[PDB]
């Protein structure tokens, strides 16, 4: 499973990729827009974080028309060989990635909710798919389980469109994910730096040292 | 999971290749003759969808005897290469399929309403089985069901039959058909539309719109 | 699956055949005498069978020894090289299946009622297995069960003999002898008339006639 | 669970009863008339079965409108305490299961083929429902799983109409009714004259009569 | 479980009532203002349908604020014994239905899509909360799985609020209902006509007449 | 199932009781602190809480010894008899929890994170148990598997001691309290408003209000 | 679910007992010899329990002969109403447990291994029935497993004899003893001490610790 | 499934193989000396099995020491190279199997009874390994769920070791040793014949008879 | 399933080995001291024990800072082909794993509690993970759980790191691991012993010796 970063503060970028587990970043436009305030301009925000980030960095159209998403998209490609263009799961959003996709443009289709949404992102050619399963939980549902229809779904006809979850909450979402074998997880900062803890690790590594010094002062 | 639209409205049909979502067509004679009005010819209409889908286009024999069916199969066959003739679970039909089969013309099997039948076309040699969930459903069974067995079924004796989950009335008709792992679903264009939508996308693009304006006025991406 | 008509009729077979949902018969003492009727030789009956049907056709050794089987088995065989002979599960029945398989004869082990029995008969190399599934019924165990267990252990060991589920008496022990994986069925003519029947198809095909009658007065497909 | 014969053939009730194993008769149009050949009157068939039979004994109305359901009804209940009447499940008969269940004549809606036709009956207050699972099974259908739906149904709503398992074809029909718990099945008499034997039985019978005759010749 | 006709359409309801099998009835804006055209008044459909039905009728308040639901509530609850104020799924709607609780008038908690929603509304003192089955199959989850959690959470409780399945299209949420053990189905009359019906039923009364009319030509039963 | 609300804001408390749906309140010192602004009394917040609710209010103890957490306890316990005394999970705080219970003194044990830790405080005779299923999640565990266990656990011996969901960070951990069957959650007043919403309530509403002004204008219901 | 100590250690018994966490206690000759010590005798340790624990105390014959268990048994229940006698399950077992039952003294039946044995002790009359689920894990069978057959068993005839679980070795059977439904564990002093504690508790006391010196510096609630 | 016959009876051994259902022999000490008569000796009987048996035969040691077993197991395989031979699961014996592994001769691990016991075995390089599931059964857990439990295990690491189920004393081990999965069964002769058996089998043998008696009156299929 | 001897004792080992039982040797900070009594240099025996044991041997990392656990575990490579350095489940222990990984040196990540943190070292490259069974079980959580999961994981994705249990403290942990799937399990002496009695083992040798006595004085 990859595990990408989900924001677009620089700062936690590099201080996440400088720990080696980020794979790649996520972003989208509240994130882009929390960032570009007091002077920061959203086309540095976006180029910096390109060069910062050696993996897939995937960055969202704007435009809700075909051909305006499809310019967005080969700008976006031009900034950077791993740049991933983000397109909404809508009628437009869909042709546009059969489009790209045919171009050899790798994509990313956004605002998910149900199995069936992911699949027909697939059928389009859609190098990844990420529900939002956050947000279904927000709203009372568990976001998961649409998680393990998509990876069931996408088993039974051999799909190579990436399952990518995102809206990802806490690292309950991240670990369920990876049981059910979805392929990339997106986290935010927060979520990211806790995965690698845990008390009895302290607490051993703690004894450790006090047992080493034994032997050895 | 190939998606087929089920109708014979050329509109319908017209707008739904254009979403690039839409791999055939089904039709059958209600279907037909639902558009077949006001001057408008079946045969028009038949030769029209074969025209502009690309994927496979099925059309129904009318005749119910052995030979009736294979004459007009043979016809529908030669209207174009992407044709394939709909024939019905009876015992003619089984004939049909299986002298049609021996002559490589694509058959979908259809009005199938237990695993059984379905079985029965696959051996015959048909191309496509297409069980009636939403029918079922009519009469108080669970449709979905019946697809479940003919995947068990299929997969045990690896047959190369498709299963076209046909009937469709709703979304979860077309899920569960996925998580099954049916071959093929055919819906109609107002099934079809509603897969696509869903509110928390409506909603997500509308604050991703507003939160954007934020640091761009006139919502562009200028790169 | 397979599906065998349990029958000595000649126009049965030829019928279902046609149908293509036929791959062999399953023959005994009693259903070919019934064909030896107007003048027809017990031995003209079964020489036709044999003759006609490309693919097995199960004949019964009335011998209870095992030389008489073997000797009646050689016979047999020599009528035909598509003709299986049936063998029931005993002792010397065992042995008549282990000799007759090193001679490439192919055999049926019948009178099977639990999965250890039909793994003894796969060992000794037997063709097919018969399990009698109606007769546990009659008893009240569920005979389908034994199917489900012989097919697990025939998977856990690769082993090649055919599960031939026999003494069907309704279209569900066929239903779950497929959802199972039952190499094969054998049922009667008119089980098997049955397993292609269902009110919805009969209803839709009735409506589908009347829809078109109303594009296509004389009932055609002119294309 | 309560076991009913299930035919018009007098001989084979008389049979059934004098073996004490029979709790009661269903008879149908179809049954009564094949015996009604000959000479012998339908309602002769009729009346001499009501007389041997202690239980309750389930004759079907043949009209299909209400009123001429209620007036046959009425003359079937007239014609002595434990006679039922049988309506089939459409709508005039369930408005006739109403009033006749209002004036407190028991009533048996045969022709059921799922379980909210089963429901539908009950709410009519039908004092038994009688779904034909031989006849699913003809069609492909495993007939016993709409019993145990209508168990469960049942049980949820604490439903004291009967349910009477009919077009019963074989004994394991008879058992799985058995173990879903339904109250009543009703049998062909080639069906009934099985239940009690086994081939142990009859292995184990003659073993300990030979042993006994160690003992006393 | 109790079934509700969910229409404003007098003459569906005096057909259903008719049929012995109509407990109540559910209207709500849409299906009122479907009713309420050329002259006819939304005022006199009301109490039309309040005077004909025994069973509780569902009207729905239409102020979105606390104190206009109160007093629209007091006055459907004015017009007849049997009428049940629908009051939706807010803020505003939970602190009406606590109020009117207290003033023991009857209440439907309605638009409720998920198994805590239909907690709160229980919590608030509600006699019915209505989750909308169909309104989530629209949006490609399957709607009877709320159904299910919201029958366990109710019994873990011992909730007296009865569930009310609305937003019904087809007979499998009606059969998926009374197995889970739902309270109340509410149902369009297509859907209410429907589960009476059975093709093997029409099948069965056919043969019984034809063999009836063998010993009764006229095919009465003189007893 | 309970809901309490993890503030010490008496607008936020009012709020929740008016929605029918609050039962009860915890506060820890810094949730309190947070109210003592502009003038506000600490110990004036936690009385007027005592005095305004009409149930259970939650209240922390700071000691961490024997002596001081039971004289702190006696000091809560006299500011209502709704108090209840928040102790931890430790020697001290069960020696505690079994004195205080004698004197009739209501406990909540906090810092809950087995089951085995929340048997332990119910033999003491704990009045609520609170397992922090958030802080279990932040560490990679699945913390409502906890909650699933102690309803087990206490079902098994009929044990009265209630089961307080705490450390709650989303609408699932409810849900899935609800459904499990514990007896209380504790939620902030930002997640107990989001547990009202869903996007089809808001649109099935919307669409409602303009089908009434169709046939009523000013969107009145006049009766 | 009951929680007995498996000791003779009377301070032990009170610290337990003070949790309100403790509810009886399981000896042995081993445990009662290890307190017999610095003037006390056996028979004082086992008086000594007896009087303070408001609850069962269990007490082992040595006697493998039904005669002399049954007679140690009248003597360990003429020290106290509450002195219930451990029993081997053997065939002179059954029948002192028949015979104590019947004479109303309680019984404990030691030395169970598979859920049979459990209910034939049970059907004798013995009071506890203890299975020794650790001894099972080390001949790599699953001893807890045994306790769920033995649940459903006594659950299936309402047999009132109390499942009590023993040779306790992790809190892993404690916390599968009780989802199980087990009447009863015994447990080592020490045992008992972990199951209260967990590093998310220790966490969590140390920030409710600095965060109260936030909102006053001293350490105290007024 | 392989079924192998326990016995050293060689008039047994001929009458399973000819059936086509026997695939090899297990002996024993015992087996072995109940044949040793009338003339015979106890390694001829051994020769002469392993001449006629076309597969594996186990002829067990009696040393309980590595050096003693080692050296049995080499004068065994002397004997022919379907000879497998007996080891018992112990220290000793595991060094003995890892030994004679390493020397091409095939083993059979006995006196197994949980499933880490066998994964040992297997692990040391045995060719069988036997569990004595009627002995579970003896007392009182099912011996058949070590059987699955070690085909999981063995499906895990895709040990090529043979599950060779032992101390068979019904038909229903049988039965559940096939649907488990297991490679091979031992079986005395008496019980391999009952498996052949059932009286809807001989009921329909008889009908079979008297119907072919209405076609034809002789009995004889021309 | 490997089987590795959580010891430093050469005895233990060699006994262990010569049952043909014996994989490797895992030696941490809290064994090797045990064993330099009276006359051995913590390093003579860490040197032996490499030469002795045919398979790998884990030798833990001292440091706590990336600097200085890849200086120390390029040294402990030094000593042996088969050493294996541990290194704990830390930000530093990750970065370490992803410099040994690339430089051919074998890894084994300890003290790791949950699944993401051994899916985290399975990303870094790391040979071996080991998760502390008993230490979870000593909190009141079910150790092996998280073995489960982590199985699944890594069959998800085709992780080659091997799954190795570690804090064993009874047979059923062994016995579970094996059921589950585990690569490895690394045992005391003493449970490593216990793992192959069985008191019916003890009586079917102790039966076999009495018969062979009646046939062979
Ligand atoms: O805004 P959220 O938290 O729903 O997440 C969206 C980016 O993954
Ligand atoms: O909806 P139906 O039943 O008319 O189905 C049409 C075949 O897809
Ligand atoms: O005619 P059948 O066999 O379907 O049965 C109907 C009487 O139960
Ligand atoms: O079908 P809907 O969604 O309009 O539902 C209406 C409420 O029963």
């Amino acid at each position: 499973m990859k595990i990408f970063l989900d924001t677009a503060n620089i700062d936690e970028i590099r201080t996440g990729v400088n720990w080696g587990i980020v794979d790649g970043v996520t972003t989208n436009p509240t994130l882009i827009s929390k960032e570009a305030v007091n002077g920061k301009k959203y086309g540095d925000i976006i180029r910096e974080i390109l060069k910062i980030v050696d993996g897939p960095v995937s960055v969202q159209v704007v435009s809700t028309k075909y051909e305006g998403m499809v310019e967005e998209a080969r700008k976006i490609h031009g900034l950077g060989d791993n740049a991933v263009v983000k397109i909404p799961m809508t009628e437009d959003g869909l042709r546009a990635i059969k489009t790209l996709s045919s171009e050899h443009i790798n994509t990313n289709c956004t605002l998910v909710f149900n199995p069936i949404q992911a699949l027909l992102a697939a059928k389009a050619g859609v190098t990844y798919v990420s529900p939002y399963v956050g947000r279904l939980d927000d709203i009372g549902e568990d976001g998961m389980q649409i998680i393990d229809m998509i990876r069931t779904i996408f088993n039974n006809y051999i799909i190579k469109t990436q399952i990518l979850v995102a809206s990802i909450r806490n690292p309950i979402h991240v670990l369920r994910s990876a049981v059910i074998g979805a392929d990339v997880v997106t986290v935010p900062f927060n979520v990211l730096k806790s995965l690698m803890k845990h008390p009895k690790t302290d607490e051993g590594l703690a004894k450790f040292l006090e047992d080493w010094k034994k032997v050895s002062p």
